[PDB]
């Protein structure tokens, strides 16, 4: 529970899903005392969506009882007067979309499969924990430190829940958000996190592409009628474990334990 009058707002870094986030100091009493003085990034949900109030921050702290060194640290919240607010640590290279997009020509795929392996460790322990994140993308993969010793990434919060959004976002988050989904978003399970992670690898091997984006909402619907799949990149070598993680049975999707022992090899 942060004061309003130790945050100080910076520059937007642009918008989520009914949030608008920026760049931040915090002011802070630290370990032995000592005054620190912190960059942070800040989530603010719109005051024109503040019924969606309840869902986010009950989202970004359900994971927060869990520490994980590839789960995004949160430091609280600020009920700051009319506005709540997320402050959460400033992660140096920001989202992997960004990045796989402005650094595409110097990405490997020993590259791509220290990002995949961090990001099913990660989503094995949720997976462990019986914890759903229900937003899997590269926009919510945070890239640590970059290669020299391997890159490092964290799974950011999963944001407002896809069991409250409006069905019209939800199809436009095709094909990241599940067909059962589609069918009930009350369908979230613990297998909608397996298709959304088989949805990341494409983006990851695709340069920040964005999977089915020449589609309008109506086409990305009939996309999950016709029970198709994506095409495979360009470089396909992670075109299979794509394909069995976006599976349109969810029972037949693969454990991260699986997904994981499919990586090593
Ligand atoms: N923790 C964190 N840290 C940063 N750091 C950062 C941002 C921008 C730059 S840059 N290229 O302008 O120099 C550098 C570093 N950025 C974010 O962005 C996110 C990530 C996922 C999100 N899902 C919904 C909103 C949202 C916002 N989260």
């Amino acid at each position: 529970k942060i004061r309003n009058e130790d945050l100080i707002f910076n520059e937007s870094l642009g918008q989520g899903t009914f949030t608008k986030i920026f760049k931040g100091v915090r002011r802070e009493v630290g370990d032995y005392g000592q005054l620190h003085e912190t960059e942070v990034l800040l989530k603010v949900l719109d005051k024109a969506h503040r019924n969606y109030s309840e869902s986010f921050f009950e989202a970004a702290s359900m994971m927060s009882k869990l520490s994980h060194k590839h789960l995004v640290l949160n430091y609280g919240v600020c009920v700051c007067g009319d506005e709540n607010i997320l402050v959460q640590e400033f992660v140096k290279f920001g989202s992997l979309d960004t990045y796989l997009k402005k650094n595409k020509n110097c990405i490997n795929i020993l590259w791509k499969l220290e990002v995949a392996k961090q990001l099913a460790a990660a989503m094995h322990f949720l997976e462990e924990n019986t914890l759903i994140h229900g937003n899997v993308c590269a926009k919510n993969i945070l890239l640590i430190r970059e290669e020299d010793n391997p890159p490092f990434i964290k799974l950011s919060d999963p944001g407002i829940s896809i069991t409250v959004l409006p069905k019209d976002i939800l199809q436009e988050r095709i094909p990241w958000v599940p067909p059962e989904c589609i069918e009930n978003p009350k369908n979230l399970n613990l297998a909608t996190d397996k298709w959304s992670f088989g949805t990341t690898l494409w983006e990851i091997c695709s340069g920040g592409d964005k999977p089915l984006s020449a589609l309008d909402s109506q086409r990305k619907l009939q996309f999950y009628e016709d029970r198709h799949q994506l095409p495979a990149p360009k470089a396909a070598e992670l075109a299979n474990l794509i394909n069995n993680c976006m599976d349109y049975e969810p029972d037949h999707r693969p454990s991260f334990r699986a997904i994981i022992r499919d990586l090593n090899s």
